[PDB]
């Protein structure tokens, strides 16, 4: 029937596209302390995967912001596209020459605002071929109905709607590929999580 | 795969349906202070973009009430279709004359309430062919139930489900177009933006 | 493109599926004062368009109660389908047979619960070869998801998802085919449309 | 036009994944009394439908824990398989197996968290052929947004989003078939129906 | 200790302030189904316990409006004071007039919106003497935080804060005083109380 | 300062009043599962304490049903006021002398609708000079507006508002007086710590 | 009995604390939209009734950022404050000389966060003998427990919770003092009053 | 008139009420992000205002779990109570103790479950003449009912209710005292200071 296209670590490039300091005032559909985290945490599962991740902004140097520092921090190396105008990332030449240098048929895509920095290339990749996966937990808009207004808009266009842990979990397929740092994933990013740890910890 | 069908400043128009001061005290899904905000940020940005425009009312002299102010004194040149009896707009000859008067292929369409005065001329116009962009966070009714059972109704028929500020976003494809102007449109529609500014403005 | 498929009151039906007394006790998903609002606009609207009406019922001796009696009282020349154990009412060959009798290609569906009442016999429905539109303001279950669950399954399956305002704008059409009985419709269903009018009325 | 594919108590096998006591912690989305008597619903309804039923954990030697007591003692000669790693319980080998083994074209499917072990195992089991039908309020995650986001793959992929209440419902078909069963089902898991038995019991 | 000062039936007067067609747009911190039928019961109550009824409007002849048609309907011989001017109706000398000839300690406050027509006029009375009793779920106004504001203000006042249906029970005392007439009041106005009834009705 | 006028197992008495079938249809402040444990979860912890229990009914013969099954089966030597008419239960004659004849100084409150059976009298009894604590989540009513109110009525005469889970925790003490007691009462109503509780000895 | 403690035009000060760019995005309790147009609509005001207002801000040249323009703007020769440490301005001694050389008894005050930059000078204020009168809808804080436990605390000190309405109402107390001028402030600020506005002019 | 009783650095301390890895499963009324950002930001500023600082725990060696390592970690010559049956702390003689040997007036208390572990302890100081601060964001419990009612009594008995951020700046008083200090505890519990600092800070 409907295969399952799912997410294949050795297939999947992450793009990381407008979380600027700025920008992320304008989030108000998912409130800052869970937002942070999830951001953070999707930042982590791209380093812990492995995979080859792209940054990128807009019109940084004026009220949008500079990229968050952690973001810049944990992938020096990185690709960082810097865009002076374009809106949509993937109308900017270098952002999508990196994208298809990645040779990553998946690519994760999260960003700020959800309905334009993330849909509008998440579309521009779908109609290019590439199957994509949206994190909308780690994507960020105004409130509720800029941000389903988008997921309608995507979905529509064949976009896969995940969530970090989502994404992390078909990542890794088995806890055994390494269950110490996958549980550290999670405990750092899920307090439920940690406590369970914590528990289990100190009785055994 | 599935084309991005974006926005083009060149080839829309903006349909701005019973947008009457009676009608609006019945939107009750989107707040009064956001809602007003928006629809005079749908407003500029047609007015902004230069995009032929079209105004219609139902009834304006009862009950119904006249067009809000605003957008009347905005587009004093544009058809103004004071419809007498049809509900939906595209039953009116002289609305969609001049509808396909204005020679554009894509249309953007706003009014209330949402699952009538836009959701009825949304679906007629997808069957006439055209590409139709609704604009959920300038559109209002009822409740969230009369508000999800029109989004699932339109986006069913193939409406692409938008909200203002993306709707700018598409339109304008790169700051570089024309910076101040954009951001004159964020900074009087955005709170949020237009602190951002101040703070980056008074700064440097 | 995709046909509007919109309701035609010379080929519609309406089915009131399960608005029993005790059976409303279990809809907490749309406060009471704003339902049964909402169930008496639609059996006034059925009423007021002339469409042949079907009443059904479940179990009614038992704990599922009686049908409300503003419905019983409102349609007394109707089909009553008292159904002894048959869930989905289109599995009761006397529901099917007074449906195909009314001749008309089009079912507004509405009651109790959202999920099984109207759920069941929209799909059959489709499944048969009928335009199926589903009142969801006029529908009732246990909570957003037993609700948003079954929207998506009748959605899935090609219904319309309809509110009951909607449904009479779409029948009606025209205003000027009945002004006043339109009006007085609206009037005695929203409260904040009788209001325009008392100000519009003490006015003019 | 499509067909209604509904559940049938002959050819469904339900699969109950992970509802294990630590696991039960990060389910956020539904409140922990409605949680728990939902879950214990769909074990009743599986064992009074005497439906071919499937146990699996995910590492339940761990900060993850045991499987709540009431479905292990409930189903006590249903497959129980204990996944060491595979995270997708259909990337397991024994689970792939005793659900085929049931002979079951459709499969109920409830777990948490829901994007992750009821998702994954849906989208695989939609892939293989089979008629897929997830119970999401047995079903529970991190909040309405890893809920929602799962609800839009799986319903994308062609799984049919069900409840409890509505899956006993279509499985039953007629109150006749066995009254008391179902009441008591029903009288056991909705406190609404409970009263409304109490009140007709004691008047008659 | 604290007394408890109870509503008596002759001893209280009910002020009926600014429930006009205009004003009632306003009111958003209580769904508009909801709110009339609040408004309507408190209406019938004060007509049924025959309770003095004191109307009162503000700037009727402007966007305000007139007051609502219900009211003046049910109450023909009660005094209407058309204010001209004066926000607290305390400030009007024929509203003061008036509510001192009724002769009554105990009054029964409404109105919209609730800070300013209601939280005015009853400050003002508490410090004269009176005791004052705020009738919260027929008093509309803006929002949650206008309305738990003047909750705030009202109750450190010393008025009591009551709803509709504790009012009619507190005047009330006893259902054999006539159970028929409270029933209807209940059966009008509560449609699960409605439904109730039916069910009972019809078995007995 | 302020004396701490806490819960004593040796002088306080636990009134549950209205708690019956068909008036729980109208509790809609809170929702059905949670208001049937907390409600079960009360009447548990009033045998477990061995505390004094006066079970009231309000017209049970008719809409408003019989006591819940449970209450009356788990206090069969109760005094059960069936009240014909009083509403507020101190003005039954009956009520207020077995309440006196407990020589309990405290009163644990609990009924419905909390306004009503809850709010009368608690307010006549704290006028008598008892010590009421009001069980808030095992008390419903209509909305969140009916239910505030009254908390701040309620609270403004003195009494103390409370959750069935502190009051036993105030009653009990210290654990020490009997863990497994508690401990099963904790774990029979609160599934969060059933889980603690299942993980724990799973691994002890 | 209480006396009523009312705003005097002439014997009121308003006092603007910290709603400044950078601090505007903290504020997440009420949405920007509606805090935009309530801060605005306090400003507006305090300059009609020309009220003495007293303007400071918090290490402006910082992140805080400087105080929003429109402010500086319409109080071009009000005292201004820049505090370079004090968090409590009643801490700066420029900020409490410049309060009580207003003369004034009364204090309107607003600002953000509620909980610090208000309820903090609002409690020293009443402490030192003023009538506080606190602005909740124009003052914003990070959510609704932060901002609910401040209005408990200034509740509990005295201070009197207002709403920027029902301040201009308590403050003008006739309508004929100036109809025009305080009809434009709520046009200008209250959305549904301008649409009623619109349609009685149109009509007149 | 009522003094303004302000935390005072040197005259208060922390009690840090059974934080247990177990017990925080049954926090709900507070997301888990927010509220482990929160419970962290009270130890944080416990340690940078070096307020003596008293940690305790409830059968810690059962289902109820260890102290969340954290606070474990930033205090080890902290007093650490581990109660063995005590659920009220005040009744055990070395929490009260430790309490009283701080020779601090002011108590800042946060814990879990406020209703219990939180509010008994307040409610028994309160009596022994101490100032009493409740943590309201850094205190979790059940859900917004036992919240609330627990909020009211606590303040019924004066405590004072505040939040982590109010407590950081009653206590600082001036941002003079230690810039740097405060602005980094901000920063790293406040993502929407964080990112204002990040943005001014690269411009400056």
């Amino acid at each position: 029937t409907k295969p399952y296209v799912r997410l294949d670590k050795n297939d999947a490039a992450v793009l990381l596209v407008d979380h600027q300091a700025g920008l992320l005032s304008l989030v108000r559909d998912i409130e800052p302390d869970k937002f942070k985290n999830n951001v953070l945490a999707l930042g982590d599962l791209a380093k812990y995967f492995n995979l080859p991740t792209i940054l990128t902004t807009s019109a940084e140097t004026g009220p949008n912001g500079p990229l968050v520092p952690e973001l810049k921090a944990q992938f020096p190396d990185a690709p960082y596209i810097a865009r002076p105008g374009n809106i949509n990332a993937w109308d900017n030449e270098d952002f999508v020459k990196a994208v298809k240098a990645t040779g990553k048929k998946q690519l994760i895509i999260a960003g700020v605002v959800t309905e334009v920095c993330v849909a509008f290339p998440a579309l521009s990749a779908i109609e290019e071929g590439f199957d994509v996966f949206v994190v909308t937990d780690a994507s960020g808009t105004f409130n509720e109905i800029t941000r389903h207004s988008a997921w309608d808009r995507m979905s529509q266009a064949g976009a896969q709607l995940m969530t970090w842990f989502g994404v992390a979990c078909e990542l890794h397929r088995d806890w055994r590929n390494d269950i110490a740092g996958l549980a550290t994933l999670f405990s750092n990013h899920i307090p439920d999580y940690r406590n369970l740890m914590t528990s289990y910890d100190t009785l055994t």
